[PDB]
């Protein structure tokens, strides 16, 4: 509440300074400035060892930055485990979207794993030998560790740390059970006729038109924790079935997360690595409102597998401009928006149900 | 023109341990700033004059300003409005007085003038008909015949020494506070609900709760839920700053062991809500205490400190209000031994 800053205020036509609350868009910024780090690698190693002994065979990361943290500390955790004679290998793979919940939780260990004080030699520097027992973090590893035996949402941000090139975000294993997204990295603000619900992976803009409505959003992850109402604007009398970004995808439970003529986009292209929600026709396409249209269904891409653009689309009672998702492989339409003449079986469809 | 999600700036971020720049949303504390950097101005003095003239002809005899900034605007345009009215042969004089708190509602509304009228230096003779804005004028123009909340901010305008805020007479009837000048933000463990008169801080303890507030006006419009955090499951009787005093309808405007402070010292020109003992006093939680009543000041009218206070089931540190005349206690907190009849009490009920 007591940060000091200066800014160009475009809506108030002034450049000024003062104290206040400043919410930065670090989602769309090309500069990477935050890195997650364990509060204590030796304590995290002990939590992993205990988790494994309790039948927790791996991790489903909540967020893109958690997976990056696991990848950067993998070698260190394995060296600590080997230093203590623990036959266990942390194996960190890629994130797949959506980042589905797991039901287990890392335990808080009483003690960290200590230093071994082994003879001076290459063991202080080289990676640990691979073992028979893989503690798998994300990756394509469901056969060896099914999702129901993985821990998810076990961390809380303990503090931020100063750094010259990156700002550290220290993560600690929490004691409490929670489904909620970590509020330490959430920033939500409204000013005049625009608002943003944000964290390190979601930048969700709303605006006052005739009513408040979703304006645009950019998501560089697809997480499944619950966005906390404490950090959400205008939460009363909201119907979850009207929330554009579903609750089950960390959508804010807010009138700001709604748009007339659209219901919750549970079958959007949430397999995508990142998505922009934009109310605008896909390139080369037109949408027509007509009750004869097909019904809501899986989101469809505007281009076929061969690259052919589908020119004409419809929706039974949605509103213009149309809801679209912009992804690396092209432009996708809201669930309401179906091809007008083309069979849907010729198109690329979302296989995800959030 | 009205986009505020893409400002650019730099800041010292104490909780994230960084000084950095970027794009985003910046919510400034303009309440506790050293100066007024904003000035309300009518979008058109001549249009406002026409609205006043027609209002007078409809039996609206004056104005109750919604905000401190609106009253300052009326004072600045008074002479010009009266010149315009005199130029058009209208036997009417706008008379602007000071604001009293609370700035109570009125049920009338300025009309959007059907016919427009066809100056900054003219010294208009006073007429026999007074259109009174605020002031100690309730006898000649009762509250039930005054317009209130008739303006909407149309736009901001650049200025070297002050940023202009242009006000237009609105068509629609509303009780809502103008959202054009509201900023609300939460980041991590702290939040603020703010406009040009209220700075309301909340924090995450075991639960989210009111931390502190600074108010430089006491207004009575409704704080819009659109600009409010966490509005569901809220009991309005738990809102520390009452709904009827533009309190946000939020869990952030609550504090365990206190209910809504309808009889706080809202006649104050400015106040700080602070959870802290009044100087030289102690509060004991004990069931033998008196029940909730009008807020009492910690000092007698002659400045003597009442040392020992109690509450039946409030929480420590105690809810207090800091004003120019001293330190006042939340409704729950009563003198432990001294009779209340010896103390200074709030006479207002929000
Ligand atoms: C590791 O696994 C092999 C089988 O591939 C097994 O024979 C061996 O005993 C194991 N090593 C241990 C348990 O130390
Ligand atoms: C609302 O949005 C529509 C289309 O998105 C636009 O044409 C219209 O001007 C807007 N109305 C407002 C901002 O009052
Ligand atoms: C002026 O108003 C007073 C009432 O305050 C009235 O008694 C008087 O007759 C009026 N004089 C005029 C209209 O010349
Ligand atoms: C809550 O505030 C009290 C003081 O009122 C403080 O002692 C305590 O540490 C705080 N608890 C948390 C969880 O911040």
């Amino acid at each position: 509440n007591a940060d000091v800053g200066c800014s160009v205020d475009f809506s108030k036509k002034e450049t000024r300074c003062g104290t206040g609350v400043f919410i930065y868009n670090d989602v769309e910024a090309w500069r990477d400035r935050y890195k997650y780090h364990p509060d204590s690698p030796r304590r995290l190693a002990a939590a992993v060892k205990q988790a494994w002994e309790e039948g927790i065979c791996g991790i489903s990361s909540v967020s893109r930055m958690e997976n990056i943290m696991w990848k950067s500390v993998e070698g260190e955790l394995n060296a600590i485990l080997e230093e203590n004679g623990v036959q266990l290998t942390v194996v960190v793979g890629s994130v797949k979207n959506p980042m589905w919940r797991g039901p287990q939780r890392l335990p808080v260990p009483v003690n960290e794993l200590p230093h071994g004080w082994k003879a001076w030699g290459k063991s202080y520097f080289v990676r640990a030998a691979k073992t028979n027992n893989s503690f798998v973090v994300d990756g394509d590893t469901l056969k060896e560790c099914p999702l129901e035996h993985r821990a998810w949402n076990s961390f809380l941000v303990e503090d931020h740390g100063f750094g010259v090139f990156h700002t550290s975000v220290w993560l600690k294993v929490r004691e409490d059970y929670s489904l909620e997204c970590d509020p330490a990295v959430i920033g939500t603000a409204v000013k005049g006729r625009e608002a943003a619900h944000s964290d390190l992976g979601y930048w969700i803009e709303s605006e006052k038109n005739d009513t408040w409505r979703l304006k645009r959003a950019h998501l560089i992850e697809m997480k499944t924790c619950e966005w906390p109402k404490s950090h959400t604007l205008w939460t009363d009398g909201v119907e979850e079935s009207d929330l554009i970004i579903p609750k089950s995808l960390a959508g804010p439970l807010s009138h700001h997360n709604t748009r007339e003529g659209y219901r919750t986009q549970v079958k959007g292209p949430w397999h995508s690595e990142e998505l922009e929600i934009r109310f605008e026709e896909c390139p080369g396409t037109k949408v027509y409102v007509e009750e004869t249209c097909g019904t809501r269904g899986p989101s469809l891409r505007s281009t076929t597998a061969s690259g052919r653009v589908i020119e004409e689309w419809c929706c039974r009672e949605c509103t213009m401009p149309p809801l679209s998702f912009r992804a690396k492989d092209g432009c996708w339409y809201g669930m309401e928006i179906r091809p007008r003449k083309e069979p849907e079986s010729n198109l690329v469809r979302s296989m995800v149900t959030a």
